[PDB]
């Protein structure tokens, strides 16, 4: 049940009402993940599902949250038989984690659509019986904080998320699914998604949760969408409100995704007398070098989407190339799709889209542009450099003739006189290159008509020409 102190704030009339009660939570031993998270759904439903009768805020008032509170109790605590699972050492087991896994994905409804929005959260789960993929792994970390099992935490990549565990936290276990055709592992190690260094589970370099993080998890979670064309602007200034609260009490330290998304939000509506997007965006790179190794990919690509969209092509490709020299030290496997398609937009979508406005802003006589700037060519060809070094090693290719014609045409947007400029040396602007398919293309980056057909050999590493 829930405790007299965690009652005293129903109920909840407002935004601000509820970002109180977030911080009574924060300050509690343990915040109540599983009451955070069916209020977090509960406004959710009534500010972007169904806004039927909406004059000012849903008000969530203590007994339909207990009700929803107790449905949820009830099922796990029914459900699961802790004295079938003898907690050695006040630590939890590898078939006490799947039985949660189990009884959370058992009660869901057997044929839906798992990309939907606004299927997150506890609210979703009880009525709804459905949940999205990450949903599940915080559902069976908030029904394992509702069983007394204190161990039990969400880990969490840029694309995934499962539990770690046990001794020291030390075990992992897949909880959920990932993607879309892809077998189940529910109650595996990820130690062969590691080892096998995947952008999915990071080199190891993963986000082990603890539960204030979990709660900066949910906060992220919210869903302010309506519809293609609308959001709710509740939903944007509660997450925007409690991703500040977070942020004041240190819990977006170690979470770089949370501090873009929370920039994101700033860039869209500023909050005044707070950090400026950029000094966020920053923030969050800081926090991927600190705890993470830099080995995450999104920091840069956050910081590369605030110039791109700003239109500030100089520093939005060097956020790119930034981006693409962590991706290089890894092997793109299968179940790593969505950085793939991420890349992809960017090198045959925004970048082309970038210049050939820039084209048109040159010849319209601007002043400083990116096309001129020997630099931004360097961050060009140094974005190209990484993804061929990515490829490199990895049991999959990346590159193909469809990616060829898009590096030619940004090539030639660079007069030869600007690319000239460019150093490229070796080891053992100035430029190095790590992939043996940049090294080899060097020669032609020069010419004042680069050469097509020869780009696209090297890129491609395609063997022969036409017969005929
Ligand atoms: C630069 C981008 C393409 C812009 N939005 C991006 N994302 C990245 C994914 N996302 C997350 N935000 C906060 N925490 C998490 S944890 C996670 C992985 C999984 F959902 F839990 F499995 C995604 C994610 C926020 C939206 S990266």
């Amino acid at each position: 049940g829930l405790k007299a102190a965690q009652k005293t704030l129903f109920p909840l009339r407002s935004i601000d009402d509820v970002v109180r009660l977030f911080a009574a939570e924060l300050g509690r031993e343990e915040p109540d993940l599983v009451l955070l998270s069916l209020v977090l759904g509960f406004v959710e439903h009534f500010l972007a599902v169904n806004r039927v009768g909406l004059t000012y805020f849903p008000v969530a008032d203590l007994s339909i949250i207990a009700a929803l509170y107790a449905r949820f109790t009830a099922q796990i605590r029914g459900a699961v038989d802790l004295s079938l699972y003898p907690r050695e050492g006040g630590v939890s087991s590898r078939e006490l984690v799947k039985k949660v896994s189990d009884v959370i994905w058992n009660s869901l409804s057997r044929s839906y659509f798992k990309d939907r929005a606004h299927i997150q959260s506890l609210f979703s789960f009880i009525t709804g019986t459905k949940l999205d993929s990450s949903g599940v792994a915080f559902a069976v970390v908030g029904a394992c904080q509702a069983l007394g099992l204190r161990d039990v935490h969400l880990a969490l990549s840029e694309d995934h998320a499962w539990v770690v565990f046990g001794p020291n936290g030390e075990q992992t276990a897949e909880v959920t699914w990932h993607g879309k055709g892809n077998e189940d592992r529910r109650g595996q190690t990820v130690n062969a998604g590691v080892a096998e260094r995947s952008w999915l589970y990071l080199k190891g370099s993963y986000m082990r949760c603890d539960r204030k993080m979990e709660v900066a998890f949910m906060v992220c979670a919210i869903n302010p969408s309506i519809d293609l064309h609308t959001d709710s602007l509740e939903l944007l200034q509660l997450q925007q409100k409690l991703l500040w609260l977070l942020y004041d009490l240190g819990h977006l330290e170690r979470y770089p995704m949370a501090l873009g998304n929370l920039a994101d939000l700033e860039e869209l509506e500023p909050t005044p007398g707070r950090p400026d997007p950029l000094t966020l965006y920053h923030k969050g790179i800081a926090s991927a070098k600190t705890y993470y190794r830099d080995e995450h990919i999104y920091p840069y690509m956050y910081l590369a989407g605030y110039h791109c969209r700003n239109r500030n092509v100089r520093e939005a490709l060097q956020a790119w190339a930034d981006t693409a020299t962590v991706i290089q030290d890894y092997n793109y496997c299968r179940e790593d799709e969505e950085i793939y398609k991420e890349f992809f937009e960017v090198a045959n979508d925004v970048i082309p889209n970038l210049l050939k406005e820039a084209a048109s802003l040159l010849e319209a006589g601007s002043q400083g542009s990116a096309l001129q700037d020997p630099e931004c060519f360097a961050h060009l060809l140094r974005f190209y450099d990484g993804i061929c070094k990515w490829e490199e090693g990895s049991p999959t290719p990346v590159l193909h003739v469809g990616w060829a014609t898009f590096l030619v045409q940004s090539l030639g947007r660079f007069e030869g006189q600007v690319r000239q400029k460019v150093r490229i040396v070796s080891v053992p602007p100035v430029l190095t290159f790590q992939s043996e398919k940049m090294k080899g293309m060097k020669e032609l980056l020069v010419a004042t008509k680069i050469n097509s057909s020869a780009i696209k050999l090297q890129l491609t590493a395609q063997s022969q020409v036409q017969m005929k």
